RNA sequence: AAAAA
RNA sequence: UUUUUUUU
RNA sequence: AAAAAAAAA
RNA sequence: UUUUU
RNA sequence: AAAAA
RNA sequence: UUUUUUUU
RNA sequence: AAAAAAAAA
RNA sequence: UUUUU
RNA sequence: AAAAA
RNA sequence: UUUUUUUU
RNA sequence: AAAAAAAA
RNA sequence: AAAAAAAAA
RNA sequence: UUUUU
RNA sequence: UUUUU
């Protein structure tokens, strides 16, 4: 009920009203893992959590979406590619959504939803998905709520 | 989207990111204040892991509110001053704020104009506070950057 | 309401006070000005009893308007000159204003920017003035907090 | 004419205007007066002109209206009640508007409105009305115009 | 006015004038930034004249964007960081934007709130840079005053 | 599209566009010019030119009205005139658009258009206009357009 | 686009060297106290005109303003009477000034039928004021 | 969105 | 668009 | 059946 | 609606 | 844009 | 406008 | 078929 | 649309 | 506001 | 809504 | 002769 | 018959 | 809009 | 409408 104004303005407060000192956040949080040829690497829920990102405070994570960029040059003669196997802890997809360049000096780009049915907390001990990639880094992106 | 399994995204080029954005708070806390006496409530007391703000330097507040946390002395009703502070120019509002009912809260709150909406670190105060109880508790909110 | 006695009002409970409120000034003064130099208008000149304000420490200054008020040289036309001061940082702006009769006041003035609306204690100045008359009227609008 | 901008912007001013360093102020001025039992207190025209409130350099004010409430607990067992009589230079009021409270804890409250035809200026040794009550305290808000 | 001749005007009186005015700009200039080292942009490089505005000492900066200026290092992407400062308070964000071709240039900028568009001097800085590429270009929206 | 907010915002920044660190400016030059009695005087476009106007960085002009006030009181039992005869490197004018004040006390005012056909750039050695009057100084307001 | 383009002209057009000119011409008149000063029709035929090619002129109004301060204590006034060569009128147009340091302003407009040519020997009108130099601008039409 | 009047 | 020179 | 803010409904 | 820019 | 109810 | 004194 | 801003479409 | 004032 | 195409 | 498995 | 060719 | 500000109408 | 109709 | 974001 109050803007515009040049000084300051009594506010007419009333009851205390329902206060929440750690609130929940939603996020989306840039990282980068390092990928080996021809070999899977799981990322860690626990990456999520850190002072970098200003979530060091919390201890779970509700994860909505995933999406990767190949971090390095590819091989030579070869296309950058990148893949990505959705985990999960009640079952691991055998899914592997892949993203390929079209041009050798350009990312290689993909990413997967997660179903709200399948939007539980992951602790820092878990894994978000496997990573494939013949680049040596891969850059995430993961969309998620902090609680 | 009603969907029970994963889908594909098709994603582009890689999107412009940070990973140490702002953040809209509403901070509750409390401060212990003698009677007769002002007390300055500093910046600092809004940068905490207890409200997941440790990782910020600065803030610019936008409205500061003011409850009694105690009972009042015997026979008296609670009340509750404020009277902002800038670095800019401090002011002398004393914004009041009386309970009708001795066993009730007194409660107030200001608003700062977007003109005066400039950060503050934690060596700097935002008001100060009067009561005849001995804490108030604030329920401040501002723009964690 | 058109009624010749005293009617009693049904009050409720105790309203949200404030005995040292805000106010938004005009405030009319006059300054001492020398030929070819310029003189820093300070912001204390705002805080008089002449003015109802010495209540206040901290003011907003809004915009500046500035007249002369004395006759200029013999053979010359009045001028007045505003240079805009900031605590972040001093403008190099000059707003002037001549006079198209010999007899007449020269006026001028400038506003400042929301963005550029924070408060000014005593110590701290408003604008420069030139003139080749002596003495120039101000008439700044301000809100005293 | 000038908003919005984010430099400084020249006014086109004209003449000078008519000026007034002292002007009026339409205010509510909030001051407890202490009160006996079974005795009232002629509350003092003069409690309102103070550094207290911004109004040491007023001589007179014209009162528009007067609110009270009761600013300390009743006596054991009662309930607090405070009355107001309106007084005027021109001739005193026998009005005692009377507010009671309902609970034990909770203020009482009362207030008038004086009429157009009986605003006019009162100075310090004037008095504003006539308070009873069987709290200690009570706490007023009076509704004024400074001149 | 489709006229091919001098046309007289009937001007009247003086009009309030101003020599130095502001200035609304893109100032477009380049720093050198080293491997993991944050580089503090100072406000002074704006005044030069090279961009005409040697005769300001103060300006109020609206948005900041970069490029960068050279090739990232082998096998890397391009990337560059901007972390706002302001003399209220330093904020810690670090909008970040990241090439997706190793041959293309990695930009990314930031907006100043109203609430934040103050003036700065020389001696000041504007926002840190951190970048793989050894120089970033920036194309600072300021208003000179 | 960013406006309104509290706090830094990021702009999503494509590529580096087209920049200019010298622009253009268009501008009102006020300066003045001492004119002797009977004697015409050719105001030179460098006066334009000058640190004091933030123009010292020019070298080229183009002008597009020029207005003329008197500066000083006239000689006695005289009311104030000044003429204007433009001046171009093409072919210099033989008008004298002329202004005299019906008031002693009031300056004497008089201006011209350039015509867009003959809006051509001028440097420091060109002259703007003639200048006649019997008041001792002149002052000029020049609208044009620095590049 | 920007450059020139063809006329396709026909037939020699009719042509004038020296046609008509209407104009507003600003000159001054020194005046005597007391004394009506006759303004010659000559005064608009000079090279400060443009005008020392024509030798006659169809004057359609005159307007007056001093030029000089006038006597101490004295408002400014000026005086118009219409001359003409079918008879002289008797009508003394007059305009004071409300304001002591103020010119003093007066004209008359001359009507469609007593608009013929006068040559340099006419005179147009008198004039009378306290002020030394009454200023004049005549609206005319030079052929 | 010809010029003087 | 009151007139005159230029102007489809 | 014209542009706002400050104190008092 | 009062009143101060 | 009478007062008490 | 529920009523009573005042009130065109 | 009511007033905004911050992070994630 | 989610969510934090 | 099913999934692959 | 082009098709196939699931799906009133 | 009443549409097209080069530049915008 | 799309969002503003700065200097010049 | 230049050239050609 | 000119022009600088
Ligand atoms: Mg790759
Ligand atoms: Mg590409
Ligand atoms: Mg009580
Ligand atoms: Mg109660
Ligand atoms: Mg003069
Ligand atoms: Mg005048």
């Amino acid at each position: 009920t109050g803007d515009n104004s040049n000084v300051v303005t009594m506010i007419r407060a009333g009851s205390y009203p329902k206060v929440n000192p750690t609130p929940t956040w939603v996020r989306a949080i840039p990282f980068e893992v390092s990928v080996q040829s021809g070999i899977a690497f799981k990322v860690p829920v626990g990456s999520l959590f850190s002072a970098n990102f200003r979530t060091d405070s919390f201890t779970s994570v509700t994860v909505m979406s995933v999406r990767a960029w190949t971090q390095l040059t590819p091989p030579v003669n070869e296309y950058s590619f990148v893949r990505l196997k959705p985990l999960f802890k009640t079952g691991d997809s055998t899914e592997e959504f892949e993203g390929r360049a079209s041009n050798i000096n350009t990312r290689a780009s993909v990413g997967y939803r997660i179903p709200t049915n399948l939007r539980q907390n992951t602790v820092a001990a878990d894994n978000v998905c496997e990573v494939r990639s013949n680049c040596r880094q891969v850059a995430l992106v993961i969309s998620c709520c902090f609680n």
